[PDB]
């Protein structure tokens, strides 16, 4: 499903007032896994190796990897949604997804596998869709210092990290790191949020197509009430240098305004599928049981 | 009676033909229930909370419960089989029949009440062999996020819904008269065909019922197994099917075989594919229907 602004795409648009983490399921498997380049995989380790020479102090980290998401029938009696998750890591993600030659990946991917995204690492990145009590969107202004999309306005993030049942503790971990991370760079007490809510699964296309789960958050606190929760951590307690709002009523025609091209990939995914999926109500995070 | 295949026990078997609807009553009454357990309901309550974290998408719902059934010689007047029939729920089932200490409670209800079932659920289940114009038998693929029998090839079916007699909820025996029950049970049958392989109720004849097998995975839970023919050919019935695309359905494939093959059908390799109720279909249906 092609949107607009051809730096995005939809892999997966949730019905209206999106998904509950207790309508989906996953299912984690080698065979989710990327596959071996053509030919041999050392050509990651020759990337790695020569960034690292500039920036010794660089860590591999594990990460899921999405293979793909299927919507089940309408009104069913088993789980709504399926996706399907291998493993992979942020040394692969640059030997692939940021290499050089990651236009001849895709090319030979969809050639010998009959998909693009066969030889690439796609590590699932997490954003929000944070909404305020008096109907705002959160935003962040990401820091000069990172190399991915500096200075640019961003929505709340965050990166699940790998630890039938197996399934739903993935699930769990997915849901679970979105509210982390709204806690700790947004540093809002857990009480004050929701249960996130899947809107969908929008691919940044400057990232040779990694795809990002965007979820819906709400927020029992006002927009004046988060803002003062963010600055009184100070500089050090958030990564980003800054936060503001947009009124929900203004997101729908923010597209227009000069915002969007602030906005980065990944952000502007969050914004497209909250526009489509809208929201719906979920009582407060800490009242659901954990798994 | 052991039908051969150890999965797989016939605890009543049809006379014909198979019975027609006209001929059968159900009587319902809370001695049919199951017998509380002697630890209690609560390990019940344990083993649900366990599936539900595996499963979330699980509900619980009201079940018929079957507890026996008696012949009448024919040209006897009235019903010439009746079944007697408890109340019982999905959340008692899995607690139970499919429960670790299955084995342990049917020793218990032998001794105690000198039935195995005695502490069972034994949700009623309904099946179908499903013939076409041109004389296939078909088959359906289960999806993996199933409770049970996941992955396996099966044959149209579900289970019965009390709740729809008496659509105000939570059901009552004295809510559900004998012959609209023996009607849900017939019904649901043609029902699952629609849903499931989308074919037209005008393309369906009236089931038969064949006889009642045991799943002796399940702890002997029975299943009701009908025939039922279809006008339509396998290559109408498999177009119907497909349209929607995969997603249409939550099986995952439709499958057809000769009659002339199930009479045979379990010295093949379709046979390991098929799960326990699909056997029972089988059994019975080569047995009354030829
Ligand atoms: O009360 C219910 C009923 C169904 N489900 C779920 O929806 C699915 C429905 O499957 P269904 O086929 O209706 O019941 P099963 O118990 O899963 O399957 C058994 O019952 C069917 C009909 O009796 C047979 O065809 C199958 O072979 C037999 O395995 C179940 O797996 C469950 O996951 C529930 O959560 N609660």
């Amino acid at each position: 499903v092609q949107t607009m602004d051809p730096e995005v795409t939809l892999l997966l648009q949730c019905p209206g007032g999106g998904l509950p983490q207790e309508q989906i399921q996953a299912e984690l498997s080698p065979a989710h896994d990327r596959r071996p380049l053509p030919g041999g995989d050392e050509a990651i380790t020759a990337i790695w190796e020569t960034r690292l020479k500039a920036q010794p102090w660089l860590f591999d980290a594990p990460k899921f990897r999405l293979h793909s998401a299927t919507l089940a029938p309408i009104g069913s009696r088993g789980p709504q949604l399926l996706l399907r998750l291998g493993l992979t890591s942020y040394r692969d993600f640059l030997g692939t997804n940021w290499s050089s030659s990651a236009a001849w990946l895709r090319q030979q991917g969809a050639t010998d596998w009959g998909d693009t995204q066969a030889y690439l690492a796609d590590p699932l990145g997490v954003g929000a869709a944070l909404a305020t009590a008096d109907d705002f969107l959160v935003f962040l202004r990401r820091s000069r210092q990172v190399a991915e999309a500096p200075g640019l306005v961003d929505v709340p993030g965050g990166h699940p990290e790998p630890q039938d049942l197996a399934g739903q503790l993935v699930v769990h971990e997915l849901f679970s790191s979105v509210l982390q991370e709204i806690c700790d760079e947004v540093n809002l007490p857990l009480l004050t949020l929701s249960q996130p809510l899947l809107l969908g699964i929008a691919r940044n296309e400057t990232s040779a197509g990694r795809a990002s789960a965007e979820f819906y958050v709400q927020c029992s606190l006002t927009s004046e009430q988060v803002r003062k929760h963010y600055l009184s951590g100070g500089p050090e307690a958030h990564e980003s240098t800054g936060i503001f709002f947009v009124e929900t009523q203004n997101v729908q025609r923010l597209l227009e305004t000069e915002m969007w091209a602030e906005l980065c990939p990944s952000a502007k995914g969050a914004i497209i599928l909250y526009n489509r999926v809208q929201g719906s109500p979920t009582g407060a995070a800490l009242g659901s049981p954990a798994l």
